[PDB]
DNA sequence: CGGGATGCCCAG
DNA sequence: GTTCACCAGGGTGTCGCCCTGGGCATCCCG
RNA sequence: GUCUGCCGAAGACGCCGCACGGAGCCUGGGCCGGAAUCGUAGAUCGAACGCGGCAUCGAAGCCCUGCAGCCCUUCGGGGCCAAGGCGGCGCAGCAAGCCUCUUUCAGGCGGCAGAGUCCUUUAGAGUGUGAGAGACACUCUAAAGGAAUGAAAGAGGGCGACACCCUGGUGAAC
């Protein structure tokens, strides 16, 4: 009989193999008919649709193809031809809110108001002593705009003059420049790419060296003595030679642009944006990090992913599709063989198939192209942005008069009466005869302007007098400021509906720079200098969780924490998916669009509702992190140490509820603005980042609960779950004020739990925390209560207690060190830490013969317990 | 003569 | 019930740089 | 403008009044069907598979599309030509949008008479200044037309890049 199988088994692989071959050819057939029928003059329904058919069966063709020549036991039984492809969520699911008006937050009238500025004292740092261009400084800009009131009459004079600093409408200059330059655009970025990139012989190396050695500089006389292979080696001489390529290579690029400006640019504004364009992609291409193999040697890998010259995005182009018709029916012209193969003629090199199925969609494209967004407009109407960046150019001066709300914005044209030096005076408090930069007469300026009056609103009263302390003299130097630049954006008139010109305005202050720090804040052996460790741990739906640390005491002194929107979030995608379905299916399906255009209202509700959720309730709740730390624990005394998550770390659905860098950009601008140092390299003294391996899953109580023990006590008692598997078996709401257990559904992703659940199809609260907490068995006293089973305590909290304690293990370590040193040592220093703060906890309480069948939350305080 | 404009230069 | 490979439409987060001016030479026209 | 006297329903919410196409190329939409194929002899039993044929509801995308309607416009018209469906009966704070970017919360928005306040324009009149031009400074008085946001956070602009997620049109691996 097993000879017979053998002999059979060679009889259904070639026999299916042959059923292959005649489907393939029926998909051939079919292929041939409708490209020939595509053929067929004024045809343009096989034009899209039947295309869409014809990439169809070439996909089906050579996915047919590859399966037979790629596996020779081709024996297909999976049942997927014979698959129905259902679609698993149901018709009408539909599940709104029913929350509405329980309360609704007040809010209290405060009278906020710019009282006037005096002259600043000699209490300003030399180095920030001119405020010039790149003299010190923070250049902190403004978060809300600010409404200018334009004159009824002259506006269109105030028009034309901010039209010299109008930033869009320069890429079409680029662009062109391009064009007539290079012939076409991907030409251009290719050859301007090469032209950019430096080059590792060393003869144009040593070259840039000896310009830079007759340009006045001493330093780098041996550097031209130097071995070549050295030398190139050398990162000191690199940057040297890449400082010097990019001061030749944007000259005499910046000049080819230049050449080709139209008359009415202003060159000097044009000139300073692309000569930053063009420094920023020369420092791009040929900026290299230190990535070190296995064997030490460094390799020269460029940090940006692919960048590309400026202003030279690849712009979606209107195809028609008489010529993705001839190019489909020409590629079909040729041996189906040859039909997947690799275009010569594409960048890419992509298959015939692609480019083809790529031009498709550029053909369908064109029909549906800048349309359809879920209308979120910068005011509707037609603006144009720019930048102010002098004082002869634009400035916010102060009314002497006025005793409060006394702020214009003065702007110089060649109309209007001349400035009064003795009524407005600078918002830094100096008068206008200090600096000569707008004042007429005296010291060779001649200068008027008309100092428009500023209408200020809860916005920016709100960030002025939280950010701006320029009334006080003896105020600390991160709140005084002087302003020089101003981003500005005109919305422009319409007389369609007759409204009005409205100017909005966002000043950019240079705040005074002190030179306030914490020491050894980024030393790596160091622990920084303070009495105060906050340790950040970024999670998932727990935005952020705080734990001060006290070395004094050694002890945490407070837990605060945000609760996060992770389940609004699933809700709000769960509606969006089922209502962007609804929509789609009923699209396609035609002789019904009042359907079309409610679920289009209903998707613009949802839409509103995704809106809700951001990042700003979580900088929010930064900032007042940051403001208590100032406030209790006191300047000079903190470090907000964090995690060294990943940079691109990649989460599930998610990702609108991520807010995972936001956090570190918020702590590193907060703590930025209260007057701390900002280092070069992007670090702010106070926010340390300490990396974070299995070690932030220690217990407090001295368990690091490595993996392979937690799988193996697990894979041995499913039933009793560790580490941070505990919270996935339990139900995130509560019955009878605590969460039951439950039993998980047996299918990968479609985790559904069982709270001994016999009614028919219900769902109850079927999902679970997940990773969210961590049961310690071993701790079954914590901070003077008892746990019969173990305390069940938050994950993220494990993770704050571990960073803000971790780096006094650093220190006591050394840098030289791995994860299992840093783990050993904190599972010995972790018990000598307590607690002095309520530390939210969970307890195993009796449901059903069991303890560990509930899980009931209380605060667990210290300060009602301990003390 | 002089108010205002336009454009270039300041480079471990 | 999944996973991958394309093409549309919609939405997010995140990342590399640079910027956040004054002096001054010449034009320039009423 | 704004505040008060007085008047009302947009747009939503329940009810029904109605909708231009197949030659040819995809699919339901109904049938019928065995073979090339498979349940590891035969595989003719069953499973189906890509399909073949018949008739047909008729639609996906086009030829037919009128500018029914919206956008652009040099104002003549052109583009998509479908949409927005539209169009009544009862319900009249209860949508969207706006009052500033990124958000949240509270609040307001729609006809005609009355009242004050501010700004802008202007007038008479008056005061001093004014090598004196009845010019200027500016006051008094009067008239014309314009004038809802609080509260809590934010480093925001560019330029070029990535990497997720959702829904359709598909194909392949399980």
């Amino acid at each position: 009989m097993a000879k017979a199988t053998k002999e059979v088994k060679s009889k259904r692989v070639e026999a299916l193999r042959q059923v292959a071959y005649q489907r393939l050819e029926r998909l051939e057939r079919k292929a041939q008919k409708i490209g020939a029928h595509l053929r067929k003059p004024g045809k343009a329904a096989d034009l899209q649709s039947l295309h869409y058919l014809l990439h169809k069966v070439e996909v089906e063709y050579h996915d047919i193809a590859r399966n037979l020549e790629k596996d020779p036991t081709w024996t297909p039984k999976p049942k997927m031809r014979r698959e129905k492809r259902a679609i698993v969520p149901e018709s009408g699911p539909a599940a709104p809110l029913p929350t509405t008006a329980k309360g609704e937050p007040g809010r209290p009238a405060n009278r906020h108001i710019p009282p006037p500025v005096p002259l600043d004292s000699a209490r300003i740092p030399e180095d920030q002593q001119s405020m010039g261009q790149g003299s010190g400084g923070r250049s902190w800009c403004s978060a809300p705009f600010v409404e200018v009131k334009l004159p009824p009459t002259q506006w269109s004079n105030v028009r034309e003059k901010l039209l010299k600093f109008r930033i869009e409408d320069d890429a079409d200059i680029v662009r062109r420049w391009a064009e007539a330059k290079f012939g076409s655009i991907e030409t251009a970025r290719d050859g301007l790419r090469a032209s950019a990139e430096i080059g590792t012989s060393p003869d144009v190396w040593r070259s840039f060296i000896s310009r830079a050695i007759s340009n006045g500089k001493k330093d780098f006389e041996p550097l031209l003595s130097l071995d070549d292979d050295e030398l190139t080696a050398d990162a000191t001489a690199e940057r040297v030679v890449r400082r010097w390529h990019q001061i030749d290579w944007v000259g005499r690029m910046l000049d080819s642009i230049l050449e080709t400006v139209p008359s009415g640019v202003s060159k000097d504004t044009f000139r300073s944006r692309v000569e930053s364009r063009l420094k920023t992609f020369h420092s791009s291409v040929n900026s290299f990090e230190l990535k070190k193999r296995k064997d030490g040697t460094v390799e020269r890998k460029r940090k940006h992913t692919n960048p590309q010259f400026p202003y030279l995005s690849p712009s979606a182009v209107s195809i028609d599709p008489d010529v993705v018709t001839m190019e489909a029916v020409e590629l079909l012209q040729m041996q189906p063989e040859e039909r997947f193969a690799k275009d010569p003629n594409d960048a890419n090199g992509r298959m015939r198939l692609r480019v083809l199925q790529a031009e498709l969609g550029k053909a369908r494209r064109e029909a549906l192209g800048r349309r359809g967004e879920k209308a979120p407009p910068w005011s509707g109407r037609k603006v144009f942005r720019g930048t102010t960046t002098r004082k002869r150019e634009a400035c916010l001066v102060w009314d002497k008069e006025a005793q409060a709300d006394g702020l214009y914005f003065a702007l110089v044209m060649s109309g209007g009466p001349k400035i009064d030096d003795k009524r407005f005076v600078y918002m830094d408090g100096q008068p206008l005869q200090s600096d000569w930069q707008l004042h007429n007469g005296v010291a060779g300026k001649a200068k008027s302007c008309r100092a428009m009056p500023l209408i200020l609103k809860h916005d920016f009263l709100r960030w002025y007098h939280r950010h701006i302390k320029n009334h006080d003299v003896n105020a600390p130097l991160e709140k005084r400021c002087v302003h020089t630049t101003t981003q500005f954006v005109f919305v422009e008139p319409d007389e369609k509906k007759g409204l009005q010109p409205r100017l909005f305005i966002r000043p950019v202050f240079k705040f005074y720079d002190p030179v306030y720090e914490v020491p050894d804040s980024h030393s790596i052996d160091k622990k920084p200098d303070c009495r105060y460790l906050i340790g950040i741990a970024r999670g998932v739906n727990y935005p952020y969780r705080a734990a001060v640390y006290d070395c004094e005491t050694n002890s945490i002194i407070a837990d605060k924490f945000v609760d996060g929107r992770k389940a609004d979030w699933e809700r709000i995608r769960n509606e969006l998916a089922y209502h962007q379905r609804r929509r789609d299916l009923l699209r396609n399906s035609r002789a019904s669009s009042a359907a079309i255009q409610r679920e289009i209202r209903a998707i613009a509700r949802i839409r509103k509702r995704e809106r809700g959720l951001n990042k700003v309730e979580t900088v929010e709740s930064i900032a007042r992190l940051v403001d208590w730390a100032e406030e209790n624990l006191g300047k000079c005394n903190y470090c907000f140490v964090l995690a060294d998550l990943s940079s691109n770390l990649n989460l599930g659905r998610n990702n609108r509820v991520k807010h995972i860098a936001a956090i570190k950009e918020a702590l590193i601008n907060q703590m930025r603005k209260r007057g701390y140092r900002f280092k070069k390299s992007g670090k702010v003294d106070g926010v340390r980042e300490e990396s974070a391996w299995y070690t932030s899953a220690v217990a407090p109580s001295g368990w690091w609960a490595k993996k392979e023990e937690v799988d193996g006590a697990w894979k041995a008692d499913k039933t009793r779950p560790l580490a941070r598997k505990i919270g996935s078996y339990y139900c995130c709401e509560e019955i009878d004020g605590l969460h039951l257990r439950g039993v998980l559904k047996g299918l990968g992703r479609a985790k559904r739990l069982v709270l001994q659940s016999d009614d028919p199809s219900a769902p109850t609260r079927r999902r679970g925390f997940g990773s969210e907490l961590f049961w310690d068995p071993y701790c079954t006293e914590l901070c003077g209560h008892a746990f019969p089973q173990g305390v069940v305590l938050d994950a993220d909290f494990i993770g704050a207690f571990n960073i803000a304690l971790r780096p006094l293990v650093r220190e006591e370590l050394g840098k030289k060190a791995k994860a299992v040193d840093l783990a050993d040592r904190h599972q010995t220093l972790n018990p000598t830490v307590a607690l002095r703060c309520g530390v939210t906890a969970y307890e195993f309480v009796e449901v059903g013969g069991d303890p560990r069948g509930g899980l009931r939350k209380i605060l667990l305080n210290p300060a009602e317990a301990v003390i």
